[PDB]
């Protein structure tokens, strides 16, 4: 008659494959499901052997593992994961890429920013928390995500590539490790440089171009709230100030130096993302375009008109300010 | 009088210098003053506002985090410590030198191997250890040494950086956190290319140089056994054999593979240090000696005896299993 909730609807099943899929509209149960099937319509249940119920054991494992922050919490990582399953379908990633590399971009996403703590690299450093200490200062947080991500791995009974010969299991290890460290935005322009080099005669054959490419997706998903819809895109970044600020006044009290880009006296919805889109997102998208020109309709679209839309709602906010 | 170990005589002092040292004859503590003294003759403790008691809690609580493996423990740290005083010294790097620089070297090379556990990242990895899955596979052991470094002048008491300023601090962390790093072997080969490269003209004044050279100096100073006396030097090989063969042990009754140069059965104290000596020692030290033409004679050279003599150890080693086997 009426079946549950975590019994996905086929209208689900089609929304998720697109972009435009309201994050929102789902609890954690319904969200796992998503990724649960994920994962079978990619044929990675199937190719790798991924016994069903690990499957269902790891993403329950993994969903615990993610804090209640206001940004980087489990919807985040559900909507990385989605944004990569959906970019596998609008650019027809498994017509390029082995189903090896794809198991690797899609359990890489939802890894990613596992136990993220609420407050960025930079606050670790200086604060000298033991993550810090731990990581030798060397992007601690992204460590730390690869690290928990295989320290479940390692429970037999989330163990996902349990059925993979050893020789894989390396390589898909390695790959992994590759993307979420590839996360940590200080290395955003080093990475961009890299890709956009061997972009001058791209080679999908040549392994270190696509160990870029991956990397490129990954972060694209990764940073990608601002393709959504402008409805499911902009309360995101609310919790993202919501973070900043907490940090930006931890940092206060206890005497730490604090970024103005997270300063709550500085930071409005508007002047945050209007050059995070002009100067970041557009930019990346843009080169990826090159690869995957079916981007532009579906992502650099939405960006562009975000960019308008955030740009016209400062140039408001000048003239409030104004009048007073 | 007669006075007490822990009080060293002007001789041991003056012996500490250079690196014919008897780096066996010591003790712990014996050693713990020989490096307490170093800090001092260096003007560490001057120039740094260090707290002398400070200095040797530190000391103390370096010495009780290293393991007591038959070669990475803590008599090696004071090997590559003693060996980074000679050089400085022999090289004359206080001239070339900032005191935060000497300062980076020591400390560095005091920490280098620090709670080493017996088995090199290989085995960290493979078996799928603790520290390869907390550092992801990266230089899982270097990452932990450099790590219990810092959680050790994490605690009041032991941190001989108290009294420089938090930028000092982060500095120094940056410096000794790089050259910790740089003792990976696995990465011998690229330092080596960086250093031979930015080598093609040297510049004193270049950041980018000065940090080469010194990862070249740590691993000069970590690796520098066999540039010892040969009575100082041999005793080592067996100590690292002893660690090695424990690794290839339990590697072979875990399933995970062995390297050859690991297994018991293909490894003579000869084997090992002949094709060291001729392809990773004698080239570094050869390039660093451009840089220092006195580093040829007073290491270069026992290298070159050291890779002689093995290889006659190695002829009669062989005629020796030319009457065993059936
Ligand atoms: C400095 C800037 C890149 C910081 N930054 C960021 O890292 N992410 C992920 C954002 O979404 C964002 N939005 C505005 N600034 C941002
Ligand atoms: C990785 C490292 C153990 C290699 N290593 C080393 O450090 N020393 C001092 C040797 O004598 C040696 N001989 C073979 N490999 C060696
Ligand atoms: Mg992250
Ligand atoms: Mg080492
Ligand atoms: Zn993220
Ligand atoms: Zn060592």
């Amino acid at each position: 008659p009426t079946y549950p909730k975590y019994l996905l609807s086929p209208e689900t099943i089609e929304a998720l494959r697109k972009p435009t899929f309201d994050v929102w509209l789902w609890e954690p149960n319904e969200m796992l499901s998503c990724l649960e099937h994920m994962y079978h319509d990619l044929g990675l249940v199937r190719d790798f052997s991924i016994n069903p119920v690990t499957l269902r054991r790891w993403l329950f494992c993994v969903h615990d593992n993610y804090r209640n922050n206001p940004f980087h919490n489990f919807r985040h990582c559900f909507c990385v994961a989605q944004m990569m399953y959906s970019m596998v379908w609008l650019c027809s990633l498994q017509e390029k890429f082995s189903q090896t590399d794809i198991l690797i971009l899609m359990t890489a996403a939802i890894c990613h920013d596992l136990d993220h703590p609420g407050y960025n690299n930079t606050y670790q450093i200086n604060a000298r928390t033991e993550l810090a200490v731990r990581y030798n200062d060397i992007s601690p947080l992204e460590n730390h995500h690869c690290a928990v991500a295989f320290q479940i791995l390692a429970e037999p009974e989330c163990n996902i590539f349990s059925n993979i010969p050893p020789d894989g299991f390396k390589q898909i290890r390695q790959g992994m490790i590759t993307l979420i460290l590839a996360t940590d935005m200080a290395r955003h322009a080093e990475i961009m440089d890299s890709f956009k080099e061997k972009m001058e005669n791209f080679d999908y054959s040549n392994e270190e171009h696509m160990t870029l490419l991956k990397m490129i997706l990954i972060k694209c998903c990764d940073i990608s709230n601002e393709v959504r819809p402008m409805e499911v895109a902009e309360p995101w970044v609310d919790c993202l100030l919501e973070e900043y600020f907490m940090q930006s006044d931890r940092e206060k009290s206890e005497g730490l130096p604090v970024a103005p880009f997270m300063d709550r006296d500085k930071v409005t919805k508007a002047t945050a993302q209007i050059g995070f889109i002009k100067f970041v997102l557009i930019p990346m998208f843009e080169t990826v375009t090159k690869l995957f020109p079916m981007v532009e309709e579906i992502m650099l679209q939405p960006l562009w008109e975000s960019r308008d839309r955030y740009e016209e709602l400062k140039r408001i906010d000048d003239a409030m300010k104004e009048l007073q």
